């Protein structure tokens, strides 16, 4: 598993329970040095959160290689190491723990390097990070998941599958959503080694697969001298291939993204006979087909009414709706540096769907992608009004998943902290209701 | 293997030879989208290097999943994909290839997304990167290696062992140097699975292990009420444990870093009987012990003369010297933001050893760590005068390794491009001589 560049890691910042009592909190620290060293060279860590915690360097306890020690036990110990590949787990005693939210955590880590003269010793590392506590809030009635699209540029550059899965299980989320054409290696035929390893990681971290994203590329052969349009048989075979891979990996929903033929995102005309050809296969494998309702398409739209008309005409239980919460955005996404207003499309200011419009279509919504762009250190969302949205979902009777979809700036490791802030914000709102 | 955040990757930017003729150059591109797609959705890549290359979007060739195609073959193809985990290899036809150095490479990649309206299509990605060509210069008589210390904060956060080894083999380097207490997992007892995997990767990328860095922490039990000093038997067992692990992994040199007892970096007094106790084990395993000569210690020093006196007294062939080229630094390392002059030590301005002082000790130098901090796009080093240094090494008869040690700013992925610039600079100087 990979770590972050910040010494204080976001994953693992939790409260610690011993016998039903919260006895303190913990967090994980990356080794700042270029090597891992023996644990007796540790000279302590001082932990400070302003207003809540201020402990000295000898107060916290160290979990190194699966065993917890005090600092005096580390000084007399032998054989215990802080490896470079491992993050040290620092337990700070605080009866009752920390409250939910983002905390300004400041550490003062001391290490003894023997090759440095004694006057410049110990080596001191002072970092400050705004870290989000793993949510103590039990956000019933919703279930909580994370889409791997939230780590868009992070996956494959700073993150692999196990590091992403470890971060999802640390939030307390139980679902994981992938894009199948991005996160399944050797698509569409993963090896039997990978599929058995994929099922091992789901039982390790306690995650269940929920949604697999799919595409039906209608402009697959549009370019060239022999440029043509995708037919129904080539289009139905694309969706049927994705339903079999989602059944093979344990997923429950498939979201097909059909190509468009106009500026209003009107779907390609083959979609209604591609989907109806694959509804026999979906009912056999028990996977629900759910196309996405995302901005600039509001709920009161002709495209959305075509999805509801397809369910009543066919009478199927394996077609549903996926709701993207970017349609509820009321404040504009900020301007990228280098552009003036006018050349970006006008739906990036938010289309402002009133959240009471979910009452019309909630009996066909099977899955919700919690789309967001920016949450600051006060747990204030900058684009989505989460409190009237979650109030309308709760009163309409939604009890399914809310998968995080981070859409913000793809700064490296920024998406890890942002998804933590969203689960902390949503679970705190759902307890306030 | 992991990739970099930049679309243009530094690793793989080479010249391409077909039948002994350089027919063009290649480079690798990360997929900018959030998914991998079928290769017929590619609408071309336009490649421009100012003054040398300017080709259209349909001119380069694409190597996807182990097979090379033209753009017209991609448009009619079926089943070929650009996976998200793979970087596409772009062959640009240019008879004769590019010269050595850093090139301002500008691409204009076009991809067709079917879910986007036709007026905003194709999706265009324009990035510019200063990338270093893999060196065409054959820098004889030296051999070339990379130390994994060059990727100090990158290893474990953005990089693993195979990604680091793939980048070393792309330079044309043949040696790899590790720090054993940092890069061997479960130190000092790696699993038999890891050791067999470590030997598989060395034969895959054609690397031989050269140097393993070691520490003898004399302040291991200095803190606490029972604080004591490290004895000879505890110190000799530390060095003997590291010689056995370096013999197990195939390394030829061990560099022990002993702790100091004064401001002049005078070594701990146990060092001369720790080393002489381990010289029987070194001659049996055929590993050379080589302590490091690094700044602020010059070559004309009392510490260095003690190493030469130990070789003549014992008469051993398994003790040698390691030369760190930070002692030849003549221009100052720039000030970190936030400090004024005076609180940093005065050897960070460079101690300015004249490079003709290697003629005194070259018969005991077995290994050289090519230390550097900054090389810009004109292949100009900012701290080390590489041309008189390499001229003195060549005339003294050195024919061993020059392992890269990057010491600069630990910006993420910065160390990959910096080590490429150093091998390009050194091999070009060694051909100018
Ligand atoms: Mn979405
Ligand atoms: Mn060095």
């Amino acid at each position: 598993m990979l770590l972050e560049r910040d010494l204080i890691q976001s994953v693992g910042f939790r409260n610690v329970r011993e016998g039903g009592e919260i006895t303190g909190f913990q967090f994980r620290v990356r080794m700042p040095s270029y090597r891992g060293m023996a644990a007796s060279l540790i000279d302590g860590i001082g932990v400070r959160i302003p207003g809540l915690v201020d402990v000295g360097p000898d107060v916290p306890l160290w979990t190194l290689q699966g065993q917890q020690y005090t600092l005096a036990e580390l000084w007399d110990g032998d054989g215990v190491r802080w490896p470079l590949e491992d993050a040290a787990i620092i337990f700070v005693p605080l009866p009752g723990g920390l409250p939910d939210g983002v905390h300004e955590l400041s550490i003062e880590l001391r290490l003894r390097m023997s090759y440095i003269p004694q006057e410049h010793q110990p080596s001191t590392y002072r970092v400050t990070k705004h870290v989000t506590l793993a949510p103590e809030a039990s956000g019933a009635p919703f279930r909580y998941g994370v889409s791997l699209y939230s780590y868009m540029s992070d996956y494959g550059t700073v993150m692999d599958l196990e590091t992403a899965m470890a971060s999802i299980a640390d939030l307390g989320a139980t679902g994981i959503e992938i894009l199948g054409e991005a996160h399944v290696p050797n698509y569409p035929n993963p090896s039997d080694e990978w599929v058995e390893q994929w099922f091992a990681l789901l039982s390790t971290y306690g995650l269940e697969p929920t949604n697999m994203g799919s595409w039906i590329d209608t402009r697959l052969h549009s370019s060239g001298p022999n440029g043509r349009d995708m037919t129904v048989e080539e289009g139905a075979a694309a969706l049927q291939r994705d339903l079999r891979l989602a059944k093979r990996l344990g997923f429950r929903f498939v979201r097909p993204k059909i190509g468009v033929v106009s500026s209003d995102l009107i779907p390609h005309p083959i979609w209604t006979e591609v989907v109806e050809a694959s509804l026999p296969l979906a009912e056999e494998l028990d996977v629900i087909i759910c196309p996405e309702i995302h901005s600039p398409t509001p709920i009161k739209h002709e495209v959305v009414d075509d999805y509801i008309a397809l369910i009543r005409r066919t009478g199927t239980k394996h077609f549903g709706l996926l709701l993207d919460t970017g349609i509820f955005q009321d404040r504009p996404i900020p301007l990228k540096p280098g552009e003036l207003p006018g050349q970006r499309p006008a739906f990036l200011d938010g289309i402002h769907v009133d959240p009471n419009d979910v009452f019309d279509v909630i009996e066909n919504v099977v899955f919700i992608q919690a789309k967001f762009h920016d949450i600051d250190e006060e747990l204030d969302d900058k684009q989505i009004p989460w409190e009237p949205v979650l109030k309308a979902l709760k009163d309409a009777g939604y009890t399914g998943y809310l998968s995080s979809e981070y859409e913000g700036e793809r700064e490296p490791w920024r998406s890890i902290e942002q998804v933590r802030r969203q689960h902390s914000l949503i679970r705190q709102i759902a307890d306030r209701l």
